[PDB]
């Protein structure tokens, strides 16, 4: 089991995880063509610029940069935010991804589909947390 942390749908009755059930063979790198093709349903892979971060117990940062696909290092992004999600729906509306100071992108929906941005900044612990 492998889903997607940085790239959701929107849909008429809330947000829907990409996820990619009998994994449990092939690590991230395996079957990160396989989200991209996911993908190419709502928007146009070969003019779009993005990443996609991988969970499967650990976490697997990926580049698509106009169907070429790379390694990223790993970034340290939580990607935690308490995110609600529904199971089932019946219209797609939009993409949502989420964005980083490291990690912008560049997207061209298909089928009139809106691009939603919204932006995280938190990491996981690096030796020196700020009272804010």
């Amino acid at each position: 089991a492998m889903e997607l942390v940085n790239i959701f749908l929107e849909t008429d009755a809330g947000r829907v995880k990409f996820v990619i059930k009998n994994t449990d063979d092939v690590c991230a790198s395996e079957l990160i063509n396989k989200f991209v093709e996911l993908l190419s349903e709502y928007i146009h892979i070969d003019q779009s610029e993005f990443y996609l971060v991988v969970k499967d117990k650990d976490i697997f940062y990926f580049k698509c940069d106009r169907g070429s696909i790379s390694i990223v290092n790993n970034e340290f992004y939580v990607f935690d935010e308490p995110l609600l999600f529904v199971k089932d729906f019946t219209k797609i509306t939009g993409v949502e991804f989420i964005v980083t100071e490291t990690m912008p992108c560049r997207i061209i929906p298909k089928n009139n589909h809106a691009v939603i941005s919204v932006v995280t900044n938190h990491k996981f612990y690096n030796g020196l947390s700020l009272h804010h």
